[PDB]
Formats: structure tokens, C-alpha cells, sequence
């Protein structure tokens, strides 16, 4: 394809995707298709010749749609929301063009120098502590990671670099495998598998904290765990707090723990995935309050800071722990894409105070799940609602509630997506979609009271 | 932004990005600007009021494109080719579109459906060996990767875990830290960087192996590097074999290690990311041979095989090592988007015909590149020319080529990169753009000869 073919085909599907995300509504929320249903209906190879573009969105609409589960649906109130705007649409188109590899600063220096001050556009919005910032000669920086998980991993390995390096000038007489037979990392019982997939690329032990009643990280039971495994003679060097859990969106103490990892030499890194972008708005800032002591700060805009996937916002205090010119130790992969550009079409196209709206608008819309949740004394309310997400379960058996999220889940209406809190099976509403309203999460309500009424009548009759 | 004002500002923006492409041979390749450039022409902080599109734009053409290394202007010969195709970015509008997080089968099952069988198009292209494709119940499978690099670390990791078990199965009075130090990777001389990276990332040391006068890995040089570190106690567990390496596409001779490492029991990866796209055409294919002796192999398809970075394609003969429903345990990060949309529309709206054409326009433009060189006596050609990449130098000192690299990249009317091949400087030559012509390449060897001239003289003088 040429240039003047793209003008063509390139409007035609700016057309679709804008009648695509217009008639969202009319779509199934998840879709009704089986493991394996793709392979036939696709030939078993590649066209020799060239199919024709009518052709190719004919079966995006025919054998592709029927097996998409709509993330950007109003009735998607499934794990947390990922990003879908227009500004960062505009922007990976742009980024597609340039087309660059940044694996230096001479192989591209805009794609370096607009991410490190993007950086700290979105540090400022989240008021975060100077050190953490690239501006005015600080030690400190922003990159941009692929996703949470890939930063975790990051500040894991940076963190076993450094108290290797550490035990070696203590003792010289140490191997690394033998400091590394040794080393455990911490993070909450309610923790994304994230740290887990990491302590395991990491070759290092993970041990699990137990959560207080309001399923947080507290000082007392890590002075515990720190008591038990120091005495076993592990040697503690990194610990994963979390704010806002996947489980249930509780908040590790950072004021508490913060404290104990610096004297410790544990190096903190705070895992906010989800509930980082809320901090941009001053009510909700005082969640981050803490994160002045740790090493490492991530949060994701690609869930719910209206930055397509990927991009996920990684701060560290010392950058040579991990001006800035390159990004290669900074992150896994050596290549990578001009995705600042998404950052700055969104920040600039919406604002400040458009990003602040938005985050208040779905907290604003959680709160008004939670209040129909709280008129139905059948339920219960399982963990403090402040941002956007709702655990909720029926009173009483494990089996009555996992009935009812197999009766919502299969009407495919609406899609939740459940967690275990302790042995408590507990159901979830995310508010996820860019487009979600009042009269979205009503509709829900009263179909998930429905199916209640049904399975409560199935375990007595 | 709502979808009315994305027809219009998206249609602008197909606009913007045919029109940068179709006068893309007006920009200088590589940018005048120097490192910090960008922070003084930006504001210091996000606009807390929506910035207009048109404002955005021209802040695009005034302070971006200045900055930017135009990796697809027919003068970029730097490195290796990066993907631009408008079928990938047609897809990749769409991806953004649906903006799925197939993490899991039933975060979106198009999204991992398409994937497999789009790796088993792919795999049928190349004529891999069927123990590699998924296909009728086979126990081998493909998954796009988000880098070569992050495929390398990827089988690294698990061969790592393999070893461990096997050792631990046959002596389990062992620990894995004990293992971890007697682990040893290898590589040849001329690997990439990510293989480095791997080995640190993993905990495990990493060792060349001496390339021949082909710069190949042979047998004999391997069996001399395993004699030497099984006598010293190492256990080898990995190797990377790479088929078209960085620094002069050169080749190693799978038929050769491959026996050696099933023997072994040492995982053999297959680094193929740029010279992999070749081997779909037949007159190529006899340069994989030997990957059935494999235990992965990878090539990127955002190299040299028109699909927009990031897809990079990694097949493995065993996926219980790492029907598909998942796709958790065969990559590092647990998100992912719908990258086999790429695949599948730069597959079907180029044709196996239409890549194999690409492909081959760029290996006869590198032999028309070759043949100039060869035409002038003060030149020398350093590896043999096989596929997109010519490796030269002036005959002489390596400061007379240094000088002539200088002299090169700082006209900025082309773009090189070098090489050390043992302690000789090497220029090299690369065929990168899709819209790279015969004129071009003429052009860039008549400005090469002019500078050649230049520093000749000033050795002299």
C-alpha cells in the first residue's frame, strides 16, 4: 500500500472505529464463543495474493467481533479499566508514522526528551516528593514502562543489584548465588501476581504479609514477618506495597512500613497500578501520603489515566540505582516506541481539570453502586468504597455468591469478575468504560438484585 | 473527545501521517539538535485547560519533527530496517479501537485466537519444521513477543527453570542458588546485547564463543569452550545461535551446534530477528537449516517484515517448557494487546508474493550497494554479502575509517552506524526503508566516496 491509498483506507477506518465506539452499547459485553472457535472459520494459510481491504474489515465485523470481549462497553465492570481515548488514538497513529526505535537518544532524541519531561507534567499533577523528579539536576527520574508488572520486575532487579553489591563489600569471601539463597522479598497477602511472577524471574524468596481487617499492610505484623525471617537467617531486601489492591482496592500503610524498609536497607516500591491516577485530584492525595519513602513509584495511565495500553509511569529516587539520554537500563527490552506522544496529546487535549473530571465523575459512580448495595440488607459490603471499585457479596454461604457471579457472567449483560478476601468468596464491580452513566450502573444493579432473588430461591427450594 | 470529533481530527491525522511519509525524502535524516533540547520549547507543567488540536500539530512539526531520526527516509541505512507499513497501521488503529488487555483467554478470546493461528501462518511461511507450529494437537506453538530481546530472555529463563528441575531430580540435596553458580550460557562473539542482559537478568554467567573467519560458531570452537568449563565445573544449560548478526549478518552453523547442544542437553534459542523475514523466500531458507535441532527460535517480523513494532514472533517446541488459551507463562509481562491484527492485515493486503518482493528488492539493493564498493580499490568488503547489510571500510588504519564514520553522520545527508569485527573498525550499510530505491543507494555511495576523498587527504596532508 502507498500513501494515497492510505488517505483512503486510513479515513474509512476512522469511520469504523468511531461507528464501533458509537453503537457500543448494542454489543454483548462478552461474547458467546468457545476455545478454538477461530481456526475455522480463517483459511489454514496465508493468501499467496492479496486480499482486498472490503474483504479483511468484512471478517473483522463477521469472525473477529463475535469472540471480542468489549474492555470499553458501559456494562464491562470486570478487573479495572484500561484506557480508550480518542487524544491517545490520534497519537499512536502519529507514533506509527514516525516510526521510531528509541533504544538511544541518537536514535531518536524527541522520543527520549518529550517522555522525560511527560514525566514530569504527570509527577507534578501527582504533587510527588522533588526527589522523584528529573527536573533542576535531581538525581531522581521518570520512564515509561510497558506495564505494572514490567516495573515491578525492574525495581526488584535493581534492588537485588544493589544489596548484592552491598553483602559483597561487607564480605568479600560471598558468591552471588550464596547472598542470593538468602534473599526474600516482602509484599501484602492481597498483592497482584505480578511480584510473585517477578520474585520468580528474580530467582529470590517472597514471603506474604498478612493484611489487618481492612486487608492493609501494617507495621506490626511486618515487624513480625522481619523478627521470624531475619532470625532464619534470610536477609530481607525488597518489599512491593501496594495501593489500591486488585482484590479489593485497599491501601497498604505507607506511613507505617515506609519507615521500617528505610531503616531495614529494604528497598520500597509502591505498586498503585490502578489507584495512582485518582492522586492528580487533591481529595484523594493523601492515599499517597508515605511515598516519600520509598525507592521506586508506579502507577498505570493505561488503566484509568485515559492513556491507550501501553503505559505504565515509573519513578525512582536515584536513577543510578537503575539529564537522562537513554532508557536501556531502565527497563527489560532495549526497543521501544514513541509512547510519550500518547501522554501528551491526552494531558493537552483534556487538561488537567479534564483528567480530574473524569477520575470524579467514576469515583462519584462507584459511590452510587455502593449506596444500592447498602439499601439491600441481603448484601453486604465486604471493604471500604473510595475509588472505583465495589466488593460486595450475598450474606451468607461461598456457594450462594459464586452461583450468583456464574448467573451474571453467563447472561452476559453485564461482566464482574470475583476475588477471595481470606475464605470469603467476594464479588467485584469495577467501573471501567470512558462512556459509563448513572443509568449504566442502575441497570446493573437491578439485574444483579434479579439473579440474587433466583439463586437465593435455588439453595432453599 | 468524543467519536464526532475523532471522524473529524481522525481523518486530519491520516491526512498529517500520508503527508509526512510522501515528503519524508525532504527531511534531513538525522537531526541537528543536541541532548536537552526539547524542555526549554515546552511549559513546565501540564495546561490545566484543553490545548486545540491545531495547537498540538504545529507543536509537532516546530519542536518535534526537529528532534526526530526519520528511521523510514530512504537515506536511513542505520542499524537494521524498523517495520512501517500502512496495513500494520490499519490494524493497529483497530487494536486501539477494541483495546483489549488479553492477559487470558476471556479477557478477549479474538485476541489470542488470531495470534496462534497467525504464528502458524507465519510458521508455514518460513517452512518451519511442524514441531514448532500448533496446529492439529502438536505440543509446540508460537507467541508474539514484545522484543527479540525480551524472546531471548524469555528462553533463558526457561531453561533456567528446566536445569534446575533436572539437577535437583537427579541430586535433591540441592539448592537453586548451588546450581546458580555453575550455570553457563554462550553466545557467539558477534551476539547482540540482549543475550548479555539475559544471562544478568537471569543470575547466570554468559560466555563467547570464538566466531571463525565467517564470524560463524562452529563445532570445533564450541567443543573447545565445553571441554574447557565442564572441566571447570560450569554446567552449560544455554546457547543463542544467531542466523544474521548485528554487527555483519553473519551466520551460525546450526548443523554443526545443534547436534552438539541436544547432546549436551543445552537449550538451543535461534536469534534470528533481522534475517528471519528472509528465510520466506525459498532461495534463503537453506540458512535455517539446522532449527529443527532447536529448542526456540524467534525473528522479528517489526524488523524487516512490514509488521509496526512491537512484534516479535517465538516459536518453541515444547509450550509445557514455557489448544492455547493462555499466553501468561510464554512472555514476561501479563498484559498484551491485539498485536496479531498486524499480522494478519500486513499478511493479507501484501500476500506471500508481495512480502517475498519486498524482501528481495532489498537484498538486490544491498548487492547494487555491494558492487560499488567493489569498484573502488581503497575499499575493502568484510563479510560476505548475503542479505540487507554490506559491511566495508577504507583499506588502512581504523582511524581513517572513525574518521570517515564522522565525517558521514555529521553531513547528516545519510545516517551509518559501525562495527568492531575483532580490532578492525567496519562501516556498515544497511537497507532499511520500504521506499528505499536504486537512486538512493547510488546517491549515498557518491557521498561516501566524496568524504572517503576528503579524509584520505587529511591522513596524508
Amino acid at each position: 500500500m502507498n500513501a494515497s491509498e492510505f488517505r483512503r483506507r486510513g479515513k474509512e477506518m476512522v469511520d469504523y472505529v468511531a461507528n464501533y465506539m458509537e453503537g457500543i452499547e448494542g454489543r454483548q459485553v462478552y461474547p458467546d464463543v468457545e476455545p478454538g472457535y477461530l481456526r475455522p472459520l480463517i483459511p489454514a494459510a496465508a493468501p499467496q495474493e492479496p486480499d482486498t481491504f472490503e474483504d479483511i474489515i468484512n471478517d473483522v465485523e463477521k469472525i473477529i467481533m463475535p469472540g471480542v470481549t468489549h474492555w470499553h462497553s458501559p456494562y464491562f465492570f470486570a478487573y479495572f479499566p484500561t484506557a480508550s481515548s480518542y487524544p491517545a488514538m490520534l497519537a499512536d497513529m502519529l507514533c506509527g508514522a514516525i516510526g521510531c526505535i528509541g533504544f538511544s537518544w541518537a536514535a531518536s532524541p524527541a522520543c527520549t526528551e518529550l517522555e522525560t519531561v511527560m514525566m514530569d507534567w504527570l509527577g507534578k499533577m501527582l504533587e510527588l516528593p522533588k526527589a522523584f523528579l528529573n527536573e533542576k539536576a535531581g538525581e531522581g527520574g521518570g520512564v515509561i514502562q510497558g506495564s505494572a508488572s514490567e516495573a515491578t520486575l525492574v525495581a526488584l532487579l535493581a534492588a537485588r543489584t544493589k544489596v548484592i553489591h552491598r553483602l559483597q563489600a561487607a564480605s568479600p569471601e560471598l558468591t552471588q548465588a550464596a547472598i542470593m539463597e538468602k534473599l526474600v522479598a516482602y509484599s501484602s497477602d492481597q498483592a497482584h501476581s505480578s511480584v510473585e511472577r517477578a520474585g520468580l524471574i528474580g530467582g529470590v524468596k517472597l514471603k506474604a504479609i498478612p493484611s489487618d481487617g481492612n486487608f492493609a499492610m501494617r507495621a506490626s505484623a511486618l515487624q513480625e514477618a522481619l523478627e521470624r525471617d531475619k532470625a532464619a537467617g534470610l536477609i530481607p531486601f525488597f518489599m512491593v506495597a501496594t495501593l489500591g489492591t486488585t482484590t479489593c482496592c485497599s491501601f497498604d500503610n505507607l506511613l507505617e512500613v515506609g519507615p521500617i524498609c528505610n531503616k531495614e536497607d529494604i528497598w520500597l516500591h509502591v505498586d498503585a497500578a490502578y489507584a495512582g491516577s485518582a492522586f492528580i485530584c487533591p481529595e484523594f492525595r493523601h492515599l499517597l501520603n508515605g511515598v516519600e519513602f520509598a525507592d521506586s513509584f508506579n502507577f498505570n495511565p493505561h488503566k484509568w489515566l485515559l492513556v491507550n495500553f501501553d503505559c505504565s509511569a515509573m519513578w525512582v529516587k536515584k536513577r543510578t540505582d537503575l539529564l537522562i539520554t537513554d532508557y536501556q537500563h531502565w527497563q527489560i527490552p532495549l526497543g521501544r516506541r514513541f509512547r510519550s506522544l500518547k501522554m501528551w496529546f491526552v494531558f493537552r487535549m483534556y487538561g488537567v481539570k479534564g483528567l480530574q473530571a473524569y477520575i470524579r465523575k467514576h469515583v462519584q459512580l462507584s459511590h452510587e453502586f455502593e449506596s444500592l448495595v447498602r439499601q439491600d440488607p441481603r448484601f453486604e459490603i465486604c471493604v471500604e468504597v473510595i475509588l472505583g471499585l465495589v466488593c460486595f457479596r450475598l450474606k451468607g454461604s461461598n456457594k450462594v455468591n459464586e452461583a450468583l457471579l456464574q448467573r451474571i457472567n453467563s447472561a452476559k449483560k453485564i461482566h464482574l469478575v470475583p476475588c477471595h478476601l481470606r475464605d470469603k468468596f467476594v464479588l467485584r464491580f469495577a467501573i471501567c468504560s470512558r462512556t459509563v452513566e448513572s443509568a449504566h450502573v442502575q441497570r446493573a444493579w437491578e439485574h444483579i438484585k434479579e439473579l440474587a432473588a433466583d439463586v437465593l430461591r435455588a439453595e432453599r427450594e
